[PDB]
């Protein structure tokens, strides 16, 4: 039973070129998710995103990815979320982090923006909602203001973004264990990890 999500978005820029930089972090974990799951997502201009239905562990789970600006995320999000009737606090917004390495992911229940132009227009686009729950994919850190948006628009190197899709398959596996067993197990299992 309980867990609250009925919605995962993974944030992206849009188009073959970012397929594979840091930014679109999310976006590959609800790919694979989706692939796993043997879910094809369908293009839905309505709702400026790829989207689908999962079914784990008998919970209906909805996948977005949007193709607007990563700037003009929250475009894609309210309008699937209205749709549906999906609350803020049932969705969950995998996302790139600064804050932490490549290999690490966290799972986090609101909070600020920490300047990601994604969640800064998601809460926004929600009614100045903060209260969503996040999937925090660690990209790293340059540690010079002036570098951030090219490093967050940058491709990872080869040996980094080994870890990068470690952090990936094991956030997959964490959000199913999110399904069956819930948060604070999914939680306590995925907050020790650290890709080699």
């Amino acid at each position: 039973v309980s867990q609250p999500i009925k919605l995962l978005v993974g944030l992206a820029n849009p188009g073959p070129e970012y397929a594979k930089t840091r930014h679109n972090a999310g976006a590959w974990v609800v790919e694979e998710l989706a692939r796993i799951h043997n879910v094809t997502l369908k293009n839905e201009p309505k709702f400026f995103g790829l989207t689908g239905r999962l079914l784990i562990n008998s919970q209906e789970l909805r996948v977005l990815i949007p193709t607007t600006f990563m700037n003009l995320s929250g475009k894609a999000i309210a309008a699937l979320a209205n749709f549906y009737q999906i609350k803020p606090e049932e969705i969950m917004v995998a996302h790139d982090e600064l804050d932490l390495p490549p290999g690490v992911a966290k799972f986090k229940q609101g909070g600020g923006h920490g300047g990601h132009n994604g969640l800064k227009d998601t809460i926004s686009k929600l009614g100045n909602n903060k209260e969503f729950y996040r999937l925090r994919l660690g990209i790293g850190h340059p540690g010079h203001k002036d570098k951030v948006a090219g490093y967050v628009l940058g491709k990872a190197p080869a040996k980094e973004q080994e870890c990068l899709d470690a952090a990936v398959d094991e956030s997959v596996r964490c959000l199913e264990i999110l399904m069956k067993d819930g948060l604070t197990k999914a939680q306590n299992r995925l907050h020790t990890f650290k890709a080699e």
